[PDB]
Formats: structure tokens, sequence, C-alpha cells
């Protein structure tokens, strides 16, 4: 409806999701980990695109109490909360045999357990109004299981099962819970990658084109619609034909 | 925008046509037998903002009818960039009692006819280098509840993925999407048993399936292809 | 148990499945389309490997009455029928826009409608004994949807939905119905293919190796076991890691 | 053959150990707390033909315990070529009542501990250029019935696919597999409601899940990897 909290909204997909919902007149809490100035930049642009209430909120979601507090902070600053987009996520890519306990733990913590925490707190608020929209930004690799990042794949596949369980548990309380699974989306960060990496990724995609963050946001805006009330428990891939889903 | 919607005289097809009418699509409203009901839909689509609506009768069990239908639609609309394969039939029965004819009819109308319509449409889209195809499949193509209909709808999901990958670099996308339709005609005891299976605890409305179709046919969905979206209240994993 | 009908058992996967079950002491009806002498070859080898009753049966499954008759012929020649492996299948590969009505119809007929016919007739017999094993040999492309053969993909995806429906409809009657989805299996026929084709196929496979027909047969032998009674409605991919299933 | 089976003192784990015993595997029987029950299983495995059986106590909630466990098993058996990650815990509750600790414990034991065991095993397998890993996951990782346990098991399916693809050319395979266990302890009304959902209309037996594990750990399954096989009486699509 009228409130949303978007995690990791200072750049890339989160920013696009933030700016897209601003265009729909949503009030927005723009969450960020470190780059506060960038988050403020997005907040100003969201205001310029039509958002009537925008606040920036800084939290390190690796801190257990941070993810729990974030939802209540967001609700306070917005005057309520009816929408949660769990977009934030980190990588610690390595081969399994070289992967340290900490490299695994950080990725599962930020990408899955933190999303637990935010989802649980958001549902408690949504249950009372008898309306809510929750969208988890997973990754196609959660389905495909491409090598080199078994930690990241486990986290994103877990996020999908998580999405289905919460969907089923809250469906008669007016809350939908869905996932959006980006393929290979071109951002400032992926452009930093070696040329060799880009071409190998690009090679896998039937559409023969990286996606744009704005495309992922369109799917997000569709699911958080009041008009998407009978869609729940679903994973929608935005990937140019990469995933057989 | 110019769209052919199959089986658009009632239920989900009718909802898709009226919803696309609201986006100002020109529309070819296909029907099998009930022409008058198709005209009523066509009248309502005009009233909702479609600048050009035409009705087209074709029995999709005739092979030449499916093929001709896309050409007829393109001629009446002045081109064709969207195809919504919604029309479908059932001939329900236990496998052990299922006659060859009852298998063949369901496969024909629901899958082979869709093959022919999609073939003809892609030819036209691939000239313009733009297209949207949405197959209305059913959750039972995944769940396989107790066989002709399920085979047809599963085959339709496979076909969607195949055609998506084949035309992905030609600016064409190909995607697939318990609803209150003629379903209201069913015994109260059957309905209530369906309802207990649905986490949302309510049947969907045709307009809800239509909203997903409208999103997928939008230019806002250009990077979505090969996908099957369930609109089902949490029913299917 | 003790009877099986294997379709398309004169070469490749069907032959391997035939020879594998012979090793388990099964009685076998070896079905073939055209190459009768090759079918007799397989029958002799099945005998040499331990099958106590082997018969060759010729049928063109494009003929509706052929697929229906086949099961009854098999039952007659074997003294009963408790196992059906639907392995037979044809291709008519072309781009969608060049695909003739007949190229589509032939592939759906032989690969799906014919399997209807055999499955329906087999279930009728199995229902009475309160035991049966049905395995459909699909293809990973039924899930993946690789281009160039939309007819073949529709047929194999339909075969999967079909497998699930019949599984659910007959599960309390002691019958299991499962599918085995071969990846890229090296046979006499695939070796005939241009070198360029082989390398592109091979390139997609994590295991970096074509499968052997014998490997597909091992999976088949597992599912038709009496010990596999709680497995039904499932699709088991034998593909070196190609399909995310 | 030398296998480590986690949580092998009872139910499915015990069935897997006894079934592998019949193929003459040397076995490391892991248990969390009930050592005596693990010894009983170890005794029965010897009696069924295992040439070398050892029991290993480790609380997989301790990070160093999971890591050490694979090294202990390899030392007692004289190597290790098979790992069956079967051990799992539940802390069931509605999401809105689910404490941080109850989420974390289930994720730890069911997923993070499996990460650590699999990591250690692949190191050893990848020296020998041969290995079999089977993750015992649960159909609920797919179905998502009403969240900690489901997340853990879905994550385990993802992890299986990821590790399969990473070690596919090293002669190692990585695969995943309502059963009558402690499930008999449940109220009759709960059991009967589960049964109505199962097309086969009966609960599975631990030995049936064990048979699938034995097939996947065989050299006859060398070209199967990255896959999840449900043993469920037709429950999951």
């Amino acid at each position: 409806m009228r409130k949303a909290l978007i995690t990791g909204a200072s750049r890339g997909i989160g920013r696009a999701i933030a700016l897209r919902l601003a265009e729909d007149g949503f009030a927005l809490a723009i969450h960020y980990g470190q780059n506060r100035e960038k988050a403020e930049e997005v907040a100003e642009e969201a205001r310029r695109r039509g958002s009537p209430l925008v606040a920036v909120l800084g939290a390190n979601l690796l801190e257990a109490e941070a993810a729990t507090a974030l939802v209540h902070q967001a609700a306070e600053v917005l005057g309520g909360l009816d929408t949660l987009v769990n977009n934030a996520g980190i990588t610690r890519d390595t081969l399994l045999v070289r992967m340290k306990d900490e490299d695994w733990e950080a990725v599962l913590e930020a990408n899955l357990s933190a999303v637990f925490r935010t989802t649980r707190e958001a549902v408690k608020l949504m249950m009372k109004a008898r309306f809510g929209r929750i969208v988890n930004i997973t990754s196609v690799v959660g389905i495909l299981g491409n090598p080199g990042q078994a930690n990241y794949v486990a986290s994103k596949a877990g996020l999908i099962g998580f999405t289905r369980a919460v969907a089923k548990e809250y469906a008669q309380r007016g809350i939908t819970v869905n996932a959006v699974a980006p393929g290979f989306i071109e951002t400032e960060m992926t452009e930093r990658l070696p040329q060799e990496v880009k071409e190998a990724y690009l090679k896998q995609i039937p559409a023969g084109r990286f996606g744009r963050p704005e495309e992922v946001a369109e799917a997000v805006a569709f699911l958080v619609s009041e008009k998407a009330g009978y869609i729940t428990g679903q994973t929608l891939c935005v990937d140019g034909g990469l995933t057989p889903h």
C-alpha cells in the first residue's frame, strides 16, 4: 500500500526498487549497511519521483539485534509498515575446500538469518492490519547451484524455502510472501568485474543481455500491488530465460 | 498494441480481454461456439477503452482453424504483437476408462492447437522483432492431481520454455500463467474440499489471473521469459 | 517382478534397459519399430545374461491400434505383465517457424499419445494383481527446454506431467509410476552426429562426460524393484549434473 | 567402502547404516547423545556383514565437533569415501513466536554443520578422486508446509546442487534424498491427517529411504549428481 522498508536500497537493485515504488507514491525507509551518503542520494531522488515520506536507516544486518530493530525503526519513522522487501545480501565467494567457517557464517547470517529476523517482525505488524506484502530478492543461483559460492547458493535456496513456508503460514491473514530471483543484472559492482567473468556469465543467457536493475524493480512493484493478492509462495525469475522455472 | 486472446468469451479469457482493453490494446476476441457471449465481451472491451475490437469464431479442434485464426486476427487488427493462448477443454475420467478420442481431443485443443497458433504468431512477431506470448496453463500441470488434461498442461509448460529459449534474442517473450468461473456450477461439497487445500482459503478471481497476464505482456516485463507464474493462493510449491 | 515390456528395446537405452533387467532374471518382451534383426540380437543376449523367457514384438507406435495391442500381445507372450518401460521415442527437429503440422503430430503421437495407450492398458492388468512398475523414459530437455525441437520438448514435458497424474491416480493400488530423464547419453546414433554438435552438448555437462546407456538402465532397474515401493510420481535425472532437479 | 553416517543411532540413519552394512561397508556410526543406542546399531551392522564398525559421539551444534567428526571417522575406518548427512533437529513453532535461538539451532545443526562435514569430506575424497555424498533432506524443503526447518532443508537442496556442480569432474557425486520413525509417537489424529495427503495412503518405512541411499552411494549411480529424489508415496510434485 503505503509504507515500505527496502533493505540494501543504497545502490543497484535495492535502489531501483526504492525509486520504482517512489513512482507509485509509496512512503519509503531506505536501509543501508555502510554508505550513508549514497543512501541519502537515493532518498532525495525518491522524493523527486513522488514519495511523500522518505527516511534513511543505517543497520548492519550481521548484528542480530540490528535486523530485529530495523523493522520497528522503519515502522516508527513511517507511521506504520505494510511492505517489506528483503533485498540486502553479501557474498564471500570461494571454493568449498578453502571456505572458512566465518565465510560461510557471514553469508548465511546476512542473507537468510537476518531475513528471518526482519520477516518475523514485519509479519507481527502486518497480522494486526490484515494486510501485508513481503518480497525476498533471491538469486537464480539458489535454483541453478553454479559453483564457487556454495555459501551463497545455500543462503538463496534457503530463502526460497523460507518464502514458501511463511507464505503458507500467513496466507489467510491478508499477507503475501513471494521471491524475485534476478539473473545476471548489470550494476556498478558487476561492471567492476574482469572482462573474462562478464563474457562467461553473458554466454549462459538465452536473451543474450544482462538485465537492468529497473527490470527487477518492475517485478517487485507488481507483487507488492494490492492487485497481486492471490499470488503468494511464488518465485519469479527475472533472468532472460536462464532458469527452467 | 494488438492481441489475439483465445477462448475469450467467458471466465479467465474474458477477464484478460477486458483487462487488456483498459491498457488500450486492440483485441481479437476468439470464441469456439458462443458468438453472442463473445460480442458482449467485445462490447464491454470497447466501453473500457479498446480502440478496435473484433470477434473470431474458430473450432480449435480443426487444424486449419488454429493456423488460420492468427492470420485472420492480424488482418482484422492490422497486425499482431500479442497472443494469449487461454482456450482449453477437459474430458475428465479415470485413465482406465479413458477412450482414445477423449485423450486426443484434449491434447489437440490444449497443446497441438497452441503449437499451431504460436507458430503462426512468432512468424509475424519475428518480422517486427517484438512479441508477447502468454500461455494459460493450470497448476494441475505441475501438481498432477488424479491425466489427459494434466499431460496437456505440463506439455504446455515445456513448450513455453522451449519457444522462449528459441526466440529470446528476437525481442519476443514467452511465459505461462482454483478460480471462480463456471467453477461456481460445481457441487458445494467439491468446492469446500478445494478450499481446504488453498492456504489463502478463498478461490481466485478471473481479474487476478488477468492482472498477471497484463504485467507479462507489458514492456515492463521484457527480461522475463521462459517462466511459469502460479496465481493460486499458495497452492503450488 | 517378473515380466516386463520395454518399448524401443532394439538399440541404445532400450537395449541396455532390456539387458540390465535380464541380469535380474526378468521375463522380457523386446519391442521394436523396424529393425527386427537387431531386436532378435538383443533377445539372444538377454537370454545369455539370464532371462528365462524372451519374445520380440514388432509394432509401429504411430499406429493407434498398435500401441493398444502391444500390451496385450506382451501379456500373452509372457504369461502376464507386471512392468512397463516406455522408452521408445522419435524426433523431428526443426525451428518452430519451419515446423510442419505433421512434424509436430508425429512426435507427440509416438512420444506421448502412444505412451497413454500403453500405460492405460498396462494399468488395467496391474490393477487386478495389485502390483505394477511403470517407468517412462523422458529427457532432461523436457525440463530444460533447449531450442530446435519444441515438439520433442512438449512431448517429454507432457510425459512428466502424465507420469505424476497416473502415479497419484494408482498409488493405493500397488502401482508405482516414475520417469527417468536421461541427459546426453552416447549411443551409436549420437556418435553419427557432427563433431561440432557433440562438443556443444558436451560443454553443458558439469561431469564433463556423456552418460552410457548402461547408466540409465541402472536407474530403471532401481525403480522397478519391489524395494522401491514408496517411490512414485518422481522424475530422476541421469545427466552428470545438467538439470537443477 | 567406508562411510560416515550422521545421526545413525535411530530411525532413518540407523536404517541407512544397517542397509549399507549389508553391502559390506565399513561404517562410522555418529550419534549426538544416546551412545548405547548407537552401540546397539553398531552391533547389528557387524551382524549384517560390516567388517569394521565404530561409534562416534559429537554434538553437531558445536562448530569444531562437525569438522573434527570427519577426521575422527577417517582415522577409525582407515579412510573415508562416503558421507551421509542424515542428522537433523526441529524446533517447531509459529514464525511470530520463533525466538532467535530456535531459528539458529536448527540452521546450525541441519545446514551449517552439514556445510562443515561436507567440506572436510570433499577434501579427503578429492585426493582419492572418488566420493559419494548424500544429504537427507525432507519433502517439506520443497512443499514449505507451515519455517526454520523448511529454510534449513531447502538450503540443503541448494547446497547439494552447488557442491555437485563444483566437484562433478572429480569422481564425486552429491545428491539428496512421511516415514514411520518416532512419528509413531504422534497423536493418532495427526497421523491420520498426514495419511489422507499421501496418495499411497501409507507411511514409508525407514528401510525404503535406506534403499535409495544405497542405490545413490553405489558405483551404479556414478552419473547421477546434483539431484533430489523424494521417497514419499507420491506426496511431492
